[PDB]
């Protein structure tokens, strides 16, 4: 191949579980989650890969995945670049809920419009809110404009603020040779998605990204996949 | 006044650190792990905050730091790692207990090591178990010849960890970033010595103690204002 580059969604989080929207919130690994991170190492050192450089969000859910990745590979040693710009969407004032309260107030009129449509954002997430503390004033976001730190977002606006990351700091390494892995979220990983493929908005809104699971890219000159993603796994975990 | 942390990281597995485990990559024993949970702890009681992190490449340091940064909840900060932090790199003597050093060496050059400030230990024979797992190991890839070391005096492991204290530890703190800094006895004696304007000797007579954050209050000049400070019970 001419570029490898590896993808991979955190595993399974404690809110995951509960069915909870967490977008910002930063909601940790459950024990089924970080063993998910562990298989998806595992199977990535059998494969004997080797990476150069690391992006991750600032979501202790995809660093901790990551740190568990580089453990199972012996490559702890490798530069880590963290950035907000690689965060799961913002759901504003979804943050919190489950699916059932999610549905007794809005409808499901309402939740399947929101969960088909590419560029309508979920309700803002206001001062009132029980999580607007914890994530509007976290100081990891301190150096953001008012512009840039969402009240919520659509996956457009969510892919619209990573793409830049992507163009500006991941692909300049990529075309220095460099062997990247990218360990995120969903809809961060998306808008990658949509981008190497081209895909369109509706096709992109079907894809779903399973949680630790390795995702394999190989590019050609110009950063264009040569052939489709692959799985990395047990034939088991791969098949599903 | 800036605040800058320093942690040492505590025991490697099979007793490496009794071994001259240097720039093998030993992992944290168990022990060596709880003692970095313990410095952790004491960290998220005093309710400190940091803005970056420096560490070694060395997964021992490595792992400190993550232990740490889990422990206050930071997960999310920036992390700086470079061969400039590691441990001596202590050449043949890597691996060896204190009895093998000396059936190997000798009691003459052993002694001179042991109390030298400047003296090098011998380099890897091609014959070392470690020989070829260090020095090809691809961590170093990007090293010069002649900044890839074969074996080190404690002086060539401050002078090679300095420059970086200089180049890339100083702006953070001026520009008031609050610095943990993860690493090695030996590396961390380097920060020290230049800190607190130490002698040859009272540097080779400084132990560190592990697993406990080691606190700096200092001036606008970096200069230690009071004494260095343990965190804990
Ligand atoms: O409600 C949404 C949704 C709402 C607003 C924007 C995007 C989505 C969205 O993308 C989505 C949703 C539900 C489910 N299935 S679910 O009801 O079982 C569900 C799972 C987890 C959290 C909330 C759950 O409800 C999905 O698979 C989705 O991809
Ligand atoms: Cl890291």
């Amino acid at each position: 191949a001419a570029y490898k580059l590896v993808l991979i969604r955190h595993g399974e989080s404690a809110w995951n579980l509960e069915n909870r929207f967490s977008g910002w919130y930063d909601a940790d690994l459950s024990p089924a989650g970080h063993e998910e991170a562990k298989r998806g190492g595992q199977a990535l050192r059998d494969a004997g890969y080797e990476f150069d450089i690391c992006f991750t969000s600032v979501q202790k859910r995809a660093i901790r995945t990551l740190w568990t990745v580089l453990d199972a590979i012996d490559q702890m040693w490798l530069p880590v670049v963290r950035t907000w710009r690689l965060n799961e969407r913002h759901y504003g004032g979804l943050t919190g809920l489950n699916k059932a309260e999610t549905a007794a107030k809005h409808g499901e009129a309402q939740v399947k419009i929101w969960r088909r449509s590419y560029d309508v954002p979920p309700p803002p997430m206001e001062p009132d809110h029980p999580f607007y503390s914890n994530i509007s004033k976290d100081r990891r976001y301190a150096d953001l404009t008012e512009d840039q730190l969402p009240s919520c977002e659509s996956l457009k606006d969510t892919i619209a603020r990573a793409l830049p990351f992507w163009n500006e700091e991941i692909v300049p390494q990529i075309k220095e040779g460099k062997r990247v892995l990218i360990a995120a979220h969903g809809n961060s990983l998306r808008g990658i998605v949509k981008h190497l493929e081209g895909l369109s908005e509706e096709a992109i809104m079907e894809l779903n990204l399973p949680t630790g699971i390795p995702i394999v890219y190989e590019l050609d000159k110009n950063l264009k996949p040569i052939k489709p993603m692959q799985f990395l796994g047990d034939e088991e975990t791969v098949r599903k």
